[PDB]
């Protein structure tokens, strides 16, 4: 409920086995405004914020390459991230088709 408290539920939210990665930034997004909200965070730092939390919490431990985004630089805003991440699972889909295909 507090601010502390909210901080904690946000830091320890991770994606789940069977998510996909954009679910997983849509649902992290309520509990990162509700931490601008409450004052946790300035909405400066949001877009870093996020970014690092996905970070934290994906499956894939390597995604910020994955996803070409480079340590140090801008953090991207929420639609431009949520269309990287739309352009990589649809890469992802292309590699698990093409899997299933050669194991005819």
């Amino acid at each position: 409920d507090n601010p502390r408290e909210l901080q904690v539920k946000y830091l320890t939210t991770y994606q789940k086995d069977e998510e996909k990665l954009s679910a997983y930034v849509l649902r992290l997004e309520p509990l990162l405004q509700k931490l601008v909200q409450r004052g946790a965070i300035e909405r400066d730092a949001v877009n870093q914020a996020r970014l690092d939390q996905v970070i934290a919490g994906a499956v894939h431990k390597t995604i910020r390459r994955e996803l070409n985004l480079p340590e140090d630089g801008p953090a991207p805003g929420f639609l431009q991230l949520l269309v990287l991440i739309k352009d990589y699972e649809a890469a992802e889909e292309e590699e698990a088709l093409l899997q299933a295909i050669l194991e005819g």
